[PDB]
């Protein structure tokens, strides 16, 4: 049923943060080419990632996925994207039951299906040492570090690795934080690697915490799951939150649960799928 | 009704969901303003939806929408994307025809599979058509100063919607937004106008960027390109058959003679079909 010279896709976002899935089982990968016209908003379809869905490659996973980035580049993982896989794996089959793996570029996870439309994924063990994050210029682990930007940007900040590494500074006001250009600051000032993504989180109650990340590579995007995940371990480790917390992102509401300082962090939130699409003229870009 | 088919097309990337209306009803606010949304939606400039024709002379009709739901009058590198889509529907069959749009009767013609010379309208550049306020008696290149205090030269003219073409040294970095902005609030016209800035390379090639009305910048104006180049060869300073580039692509614009309509060549291109899930 699949045309010649078409390339079928799901659109599918979580929390707004937006994706292209293919079905790659049993032929090429895309090429960078054809990544970026994807993820092209205005002559392409349009996302933040494009998910590439094959056959399992562990054990015990139903489906495994990989990831493209809007200029056509591998990336390692994705937080809001395996939530869409487990959708499009349930919707196509591959994924019977309330709980299921998925192999990611990284890893495998277990996906716990809540409902139709909500999933919960382990993601990682967060790590707080300096050394594993790195944070450079800073041996003894601290709740909070203090960074000197130069005049007239003083940060206080935690650090923490959920595989990729992450500064979280609290704030008065998320729709209101310099998120760009402190986030640059931040990337920029060599106390992490350059990939660091930067949160800025407002504590509302022990229940529910509201945040804007920037993230490494793409800036803002409309949720950005590690970086949640990040803000919750953080904010628990802390004191400040229950081990249950809301993260509320400019595009949707996540919740993240940790229940054991040596245990995965968990990420339940929405998986939508908004259109069907056939690409044409797959070949000629 | 359920799911809703839809055609992802772009002018010079100024992109479009476009919908086949013939029967049945128009996109609610609501629908367009999901449809718009580049996240959680499909992702246009506009959505426009195909029609039968209305004159006696056009093989189709078709209505705009904006990315909030509001009805649109025109739009150039729309037209292009309706003549393909009717071409490949066989409602237009040779190299020419005429379509409708919210506002007038256009000629195509069908240069080659991806490009199309549409008819856009006739340039009217007396003050009371604009309409021009303040001046409304007057024909010249005009300066002002704004309430933002900036002091702009501009030209002034009406391809069905309102147009202010300024002149600048670089469109790269001229102040596309914050000027943009100014003239609209200006009351020297109705809010409605757009705001084109245009470097002059040579009499052959014009660089342009437009503050529009709502949307602000696009990848590309058709009716801002047909703007900036009628009021340009009005001013002497470029040839009747002038090409003007825009960010998302180039647009080949000429205009025979003062009562001709300005005719706007440049590309169209199917991007993906599409069904839309509405759940």
């Amino acid at each position: 049923m699949r045309t010649p010279s078409t390339l079928p896709f799901t659109k599918m976002h979580g929390a707004g943060n937006d994706f292209v899935v293919l079905d790659l089982r049993d032929g090429p990968d895309p090429s960078p080419e054809l990544c970026r016209a994807l993820a092209d908003r205005h002559k392409g379809v349009g996302c933040d990632l494009v998910l590439g869905i094959r056959e399992p490659r562990s054990a015990r996973a139903v489906a495994a996925f990989d990831i493209w980035t809007a200029d056509g580049s591998r990336s390692a993982q994705c937080g809001n994207g395996a939530r869409c896989v487990a959708a499009w794996a349930v919707r196509a089959g591959l994924a019977r039951g309330p709980r299921f793996a998925l192999d990611s570029p990284s890893g495998t996870h277990e996906v716990d299906v809540l409902d139709a439309d909500t999933f919960r994924v382990a993601l990682a063990v967060p790590r707080f040492a300096p050394e594993s994050i790195p944070l450079f210029g800073h041996d003894g682990e601290q709740d909070l570090y203090e960074a000197d930007l130069g005049d007239g940007t003083r940060v206080r900040f935690a650090a923490v690795s959920m595989g990729n590494p992450h500064a979280v500074i609290e704030v008065d006001d998320t729709a209101t934080a310099p998120v760009a250009r402190v986030g640059r600051a931040v990337q920029a000032s060599g106390l992490f690697l350059p990939t660091v993504n930067v949160g800025f989180a407002r504590v509302e109650s022990r229940d529910r915490v509201h945040l804007r990340v920037h993230e490494y590579g793409a800036g803002e995007t409309l949720a950005c799951g590690s970086g949640a995940c990040a803000a919750a371990a953080v904010l628990m480790r802390r004191g400040r939150v229950d081990r249950n917390v809301s993260v509320v992102l400019p595009g949707g509401e996540l919740r993240i649960s940790w229940p054991d300082d040596a245990a995965d962090v968990l990420m339940t939130g929405p998986a939508a799928f908004v259109y069907e699409g056939t690409f044409l003229h797959a070949s000629v870009l």
